[PDB]
């Protein structure tokens, strides 16, 4: 049998018949609501998992401590179905993808109310962060209700970027150019909060949001299912944003490889990760899935956005305990 720990719902529902059917490997597949529940397992040294789905974040800052085994990519001939750049962006937490295959990737960036965004700021396009880090947009945003998230990791990050220094710098002073800034716009933000923002958006409470990429269709469905025509739409803005994957990998205990490789190339499929993408909604990092998929999915911008924009994804590296201590500090003068 082969092992595997996943998010729950997230995969499509033909996937695992289709892979026994063509593999004849049987599959033990257990999920997960919540993240700690997969780190804390790992960090032990034994889940009996012989393929788990973690965060490039953990997965980063994993490798070290050998939580995870190096990819004999002989056994993976379907590597070259993906698409380059991604890969190349991986490698800020995976040098050299040594250990980890895309799976579905996302982005943070901007969701909105579109009715509600037009009758503070007009036809005003909502392409930049600036509508959330610039105190003339804020200023009538706040009007509206505008929900920030709740830790610097991700915001401050998203600031950085927006003026144009280093996402990922461990500089204290391009930390206080971006506290600046935030500081600025606080006054004009209703509250910051985890997720609170993804109920807010779907009933009609706030017009603006820091968010994630699956949060947000997330509220989206939920108001489109309540049929009172709430229009939610997202935006990955024309500075570029954060860029996250989930990943599959073998732990360094596991028993299985070989089973483990075979569902691996068989996820690298195009006609198979496209299934999955659209079911899930999410982006995938093969090329070759693009044209299989539907168009809600492939076609929309939310998910898979211009080059120009593309290319100014970034990914969260590596950052030293102080550096996250700083943000952390940062994070509190701003509250």
């Amino acid at each position: 049998s082969l092992h595997i720990y996943n998010w729950t719902d997230y995969i499509a529902p033909t996937t695992l018949k289709d892979f026994t059917k063509e593999s004849g490997i049987d599959v033990s597949y257990d999920v997960f609501d919540s993240n700690e529940t997969l780190e804390g397992k790992l960090v032990s040294g034994h889940s009996g998992y012989d393929i788990v789905v973690p965060s490039n974040n953990f997965l980063g800052k994993q490798i070290q401590a050998g939580a995870f085994q190096k990819l004999d990519k002989s056994k993976l001939p379907n590597w070259k179905n993906l698409d380059p750049a991604l890969l190349k962006q991986l490698e800020v937490s995976d040098p050299g993808n040594q250990y980890a295959v895309p799976y579905l990737w996302g982005t943070n960036g901007i969701g909105y109310n579109v009715a509600k965004v037009k009758e503070v700021l007009g036809d005003q396009p909502i392409d930049s962060w600036a509508i959330l880090f610039e105190p003339e947009n804020m200023k009538k945003l706040a009007k509206c209700g505008v929900a920030f998230m709740d830790s610097g990791d991700e915001m401050l990050p998203a600031a950085l970027n927006y003026l144009g220094l280093d996402p990922n710098t461990h500089d204290p002073k391009d930390y206080k150019k971006a506290e600046e800034v935030l500081t600025k716009v606080r006054p004009y933000v209703s509250y910051f909060h985890s997720s609170k923002y993804i109920s807010d958006l779907a009933n009609g409470n706030i017009c603006v949001a820091f968010g994630y990429s699956g949060d947000v269709f997330q509220a989206a469905a939920r108001a489109e299912e309540a049929g009172k025509g709430i229009d939610i739409q997202y935006v990955i803005p024309k500075e570029g944003a954060n860029l996250w994957f989930d990943l599959m990998a073998i732990p360094a205990d596991a028993k299985a490889a070989d089973n483990a490789y075979a569902f691996i190339d068989y996820l690298l499929r195009p006609e198979v990760i496209a299934k999955v993408s659209d079911y899930v909604g999410y982006a995938n990092a093969i090329p070759g899935a693009r044209p299989l998929m539907d168009k809600s999915v492939s076609d929309s911008e939310e998910v898979y956005p211009p080059q120009a924009v593309l290319d100014k994804l970034y990914v969260s590296a590596v950052l030293p305990a102080k550096v996250l201590r700083l943000q952390t500090r940062t994070w509190t003068r701003i509250k």
